[PDB]
């Protein structure tokens, strides 16, 4: 019988952030083909905690040899991890982690440090601005991402720490809205804000909006190398993109499971991923 | 018998730039121990022609299967590369390219783009600055490094395209001294009290950074290259604002790997391997690997 590694990740469309993590998973599968391993990828609605509970219970009943997954908020993840620990099934957290429920290994960015870093870079662009804006993506009241929330916290800590006088504005766009009207009104109400940032992976939304309205007097800092994000980076609507090597996170998760289960090797638990800064001038050599 | 790859690098002290490239080479040797290969590292005097010739000749006379070589003063190398081609000994360039003498493969940054990028980052720092300064350190007059010279050209191009009004000052420190580095700096900052931002293209930015630290001067920030320990310390202390890395470990590792699969695995290999232009700050340096 083949090895089965259950991979539980957020629902998404092809080409979005999670596409790269999955390609890393598949690359790992082929690499370890001599061991006949198999990745069974299922998804959950990151905005609906019950979706995580139902799908994670399915994973549990599939009795995989190992599991890698993006945790949702703590209290809705606890039952899953407790069950896996009780069944002796090792799990790996990716993207974010739950510190009081340690896994075999964690692969993701130090969210707080990532946010702190982002603030430092943003202040470099808006050195003497009186306000900056944080764009978010919410649905059913939640932000749907521990990392997106924890990054903002680190960000805010840096701001309160180095630029307490700079006013921080927030605009919560709707996940499955029209982002355009939201933006039109935002700029009408706040016509002098020159710089903004988002902690989700869809800064292109704001970028394309500016590109279309011929607005070149506003630049964004965003996350991840989604095709559309990079286009906005090259066009100038986005000043910097922060990457976390999603492919490597996916690959290393499977490799770690293999190392632990197959090779029976010891493995490092905490694996903070880098906080890579990309600009139009260095993106082409970034791999 | 065995496979022998001669690696010719500039003499240096442990902890300088090349120490990482050497670790890379070592990691590669062990990884391919199966094919029983050995990397023979020899250091050379980069500014003593007669010396360089003697060591290079010694390398050629060792009859190596392959060679990886980091060029400093290209005008002292034609004899070496002609001899390698004549003997059918494939060679790899790292860090700097020597256009009139193409190698089997090259590993290093696209110097032009690296400098262009460096300019962008410096100007984010010196937005409204009338002048900026490039810091260099020459031996026998030469700026000994095509990568360095070329980086400077890309830097000036960006400055011409974006801040043609900004004055570009230059301060040359000398290795074949008796004019001490700190004395050069005192005169410069004395005659140029207003300059607030600077940059260097060699990997010894710590010389300027530690100077500012010991003089508790905090009204000036540098942009430098490479993750030498002294560079990182200056990065963490604030004298240096940004450091640009190029993954020296991987360049050394890849050099040997390329030689192995070319000579041993009879594989095809790309000639140009442009390394990344990584930007590091105090806030992300600890998570870079
Ligand atoms: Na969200």
């Amino acid at each position: 019988k083949k090895y089965t590694f259950a991979c539980l990740l957020p629902k998404h469309l092809e080409g979005e952030y999670w596409t790269d993590v999955q390609k890393g998973i598949r690359e790992a599968v082929t690499t370890y083909s001599d061991f006949n391993i198999s990745a069974n990828i299922t998804h959950y609605d990151p905005y609906d905690y019950n979706s995580f509970v139902a799908t994670s219970q399915a994973v549990i009943e599939e009795q995989p040899d190992g599991v890698m997954f993006a945790p949702t908020v703590p209290q809705y993840t606890k039952g899953f991890t407790d069950a896996l620990n009780e069944l002796g099934i090792p799990y790996i957290y990716i993207d974010s982690q739950i510190k009081d429920a340690p896994p075999l290994a964690f692969f993701g960015q130090n969210s707080h440090q990532s946010g702190y870093f982002a603030a430092r870079m943003l202040m470099l662009l808006a050195v003497n601005d009186r306000e900056i804006v944080i764009f978010r993506k919410i649905h059913e009241g939640v932000i749907g991402s521990n990392q997106q929330e924890s990054r903002e916290i680190g960000f805010r800590q840096y701001m309160q720490e180095h630029h307490p006088a700079c006013n921080i504005l927030e605009l919560n766009l709707h996940a499955d809205l029209e982002d355009s009207r939201m933006l039109d009104d935002f700029f009408r109400e706040h016509p002098d804000v020159k710089h903004g940032i988002t902690f989700n992976s869809k800064v292109y939304i704001i970028g394309e909006y500016l590109q279309q309205r011929r607005k070149s007097d506003f630049s964004l800092i965003g996350y991840d190398l989604l095709e559309r994000n990079v286009t906005c980076l090259k066009e100038g609507t986005v000043s910097f993109l922060i990457a976390q090597q999603p492919e490597l996170q996916g690959f290393n998760s499977i490799k770690t499971l293999c190392d632990h289960l197959i090779f029976r090797k010891e493995v490092a638990c905490t694996n903070y991923m880098p906080i890579d800064l990309l600009t139009k001038e260095n993106i082409d050599y970034y791999h």
